[PDB]
Order: C-alpha cells, then sequence, then structure tokens
C-alpha cells in the first residue's frame, strides 16, 4: 500500500538536519525507514558519485553480487526485473562451496570477471570485503561497493580499507550495518534508476 | 570461523552492562544485539512469562516457524533448522495467500490461510515486517488460535506501536522489541538463539 509513502513522510519530517544530495538522501531515508534507526543519517557515508555509479550500473543491467542469502531473497524480484539485474549469492554457490568460504567466493569471482562493473553488497562478511579491497588493488573494478558489514571483529578495518579503495562506495560507519541495510539501499537505487533520478 | 562468532558474543557481553534479563532470556537479547551492533535492544526487548521455555519446547517438538517475510525464511540457517527439523513457512509471499489476496489485505489472507490450514496451533510465529499481519493474527488469537510463541518485532512508523501492544496484552507467550525498532534480522537472531538454547537443552553454553 501507500504505507510506504506515509512512512517516508514521517521519516523526512522526523529526520531532522540532513545534508545529502537530492540523489543520495533517498538512499539514507530508505535505510532509516528499514531500521527505525535515525543514527544512519550520521553513519551513512558516500564517495564521490556513488549513486550515479549505482543508477548507471542498475540501468546498464548490472549484476548484484551479495554476501548473504538474506540479501538475495530480500531483493523484491518485481523490482529486479525492471532492468533485469542478476543477483549472485556467492558464498552459497556450489562451486565456491565445493572448495574461509569468503575468499573462495572472490576467487570464483575474479575467475570470471564478475567483479568488474558489478554492484557488490556486503552486509555480513568483513573478511569478504577484504578479499575485495585487495582484489581492487589487483585491478578488479566494480561499479559500486556497498560496504555495510555489521559486526565486532574485522568490521572497522574492512570499512576503513574500502573507504580507501579506488572505487565508488556507500558505507555504514562503525559496527552497524547488515543485510537489511544492504537491501534497503538497493531497493532505493532501483527505485531511482527507474524514476530517472528524481 | 566459529571462534570469531564466540569472540563476538564475548564482546557483546562485555559492553552490555546491567540488564534485567533472566538466564534463558539473555542469550536471546545478546544474539539480537550481536546481529545489529545496536545496544538499545537491551532496553527495548521484553519477554512474556514463560516465553523462552515455550519456544524451546516448540523447537524440540518440531514446531513449524511461520514468518512474514522471505528475508526471515532465507536468513535462517539450514544446518540449524535441521537440528529439530523445524519447517519454515513464509505466509505473505505464499502462492495461495497471494492468490486469495488478489481475488478479494495480503496479511489477512495469510492468517486466514494459516488458520484454516491448521498451522497456527503449536507454531512459532515470526513477524519483523508486517504490523497489519500481527494485528490480524492477534484478532485470530482471540478466536481460538494458539501459536506456541509469537515474536512481535515489526519495524516501522505505521501501525507498529499498536500492533505490539495488541500482542503484549494477548493470551500467548511472546517476545517483543518495544518501539519502532525491529526487523527480519531481529527475528532471525532470536530464532537462532532459541534453537541453540534448545540444542543445548536450555543451558547457555555460550
Ligand atoms: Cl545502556
Amino acid at each position: 500500500r501507500a504505507i510506504e509513502e506515509e512512512s517516508f513522510r514521517i521519516v523526512d519530517q522526523e529526520a531532522g538536519p540532513h545534508g545529502f544530495s537530492p540523489l543520495e538522501w533517498p538512499v539514507v531515508r530508505r535505510m532509516i525507514h528499514a531500521t527505525a534507526d535515525f543514527e544512519y543519517k550520521a553513519l551513512t557515508r558516500f564517495s564521490q558519485g556513488a549513486v550515479e555509479a549505482g543508477l548507471k550500473a542498475i540501468q546498464a543491467g548490472a549484476r548484484i553480487l551479495v554476501d548473504a542469502r538474506m540479501i538475495a531473497c530480500g531483493l523484491n524480484p518485481e523490482r529486479l526485473r525492471l532492468f533485469g539485474n542478476e543477483v549472485v549469492e556467492l558464498l552459497a554457490h556450489p562451486e565456491v562451496v565445493a572448495r574461509t568460504r569468503a575468499e573462495a567466493a572472490v576467487a570464483y569471482a575474479w575467475e570470471k570477471g564478475l567483479l568488474d562493473g558489478a554492484i557488490v553488497g556486503v552486509g555480513n562478511a568483513p573478511t569478504f570485503l577484504l578479499a575485495l579491497v585487495e582484489a581492487i588493488r589487483q585491478g578488479a573494478r566494480p561499479a559500486l561497493v556497498l560496504g555495510m558489514p555489521v559486526g565486532f571483529v574485522n568490521v572497522l578495518e574492512a570499512k576503513r580499507a574500502l573507504m580507501e579503495a579506488p572505487v565508488p562506495w556507500i558505507v555504514t560507519e562503525g559496527r552497524k550495518g547488515g543485510s537489511t541495510l544492504v537491501v534497503a539501499a538497493l531497493h532505493a537505487l532501483i527505485r531511482l534508476a527507474a524514476d530517472g533520478g528524481v
């Protein structure tokens, strides 16, 4: 229903003082909306041209590689079809499996040029985000990297690292983040990429 | 890999602080905080008398888990569902439910469907997304539905606060995240905590 609409109304109205470009506020709003946690207004950091990078990748029909099944099933298929984007839950792939399982996903990824131009969503595996910031140091170039691992170990470094990598990103500073934030930010990107950017 | 999780649980116990939870309730709250790195859940999480024990018992009975979102269904760990083989049923996205829905609230079809099919009795219900679902279910409870346990953790700004109140004054055990906070991740974490406690026969080995 329109509950979605009124919920966003309450979010903006209640958001308070926020400084985000017309294109990136919609991302933060959705994240706040999905968690009832206004602290994301302060924690969510974007790099230069993060959204455009996302909108283009999405429109370009890009592939969404995610680090958790919760993220895959969370992506509303009725939204993925619009630009027909392929979601790839690596860690659960039979090949990756057959062979930590986080590094096996990246390898299997650097072994097919998937990392290039793809939107990467990380909401759980900090180590995985490290097998990427290094893989980025080795040439791999994804369109956008959603660095939102939630956790207590390896999360600050993994994000610090990503905010230092030469690729577009959106991070949730600190220990906070998770599958819900990744999903929320993706649904927001697919929504704009379908609304022309308004 | 396993060590990291144990380590991470340690860290949450270290930074939790004074809390008013029981020995069986704590492992649940800890897991929810671990899953979100959000310490406010120590203060927002409320249990009903006998909720946890009601949960372990159902888990061990092989009780079904009915949820209001696919993220919850997929978020659950297959290896953990395997311990006591607890079938998971995603109602809101269910075929028949969506079918009935279109015909004539998809949240109403869900409960009505679940009830008619005899799925609510003995079941553990996980709500982290649809408030109107928790309201329908609560009304359905006043008509004779007896779920083993209900996790009322919808997140949001519309119908959320009242949906939880309607649950916290009902005749069924429950666990709620007070306020507007909650979500799929909280239900999954709470369920995983229940399964682990059950597997360990009610003893917090973590
Ligand atoms: Cl506190």
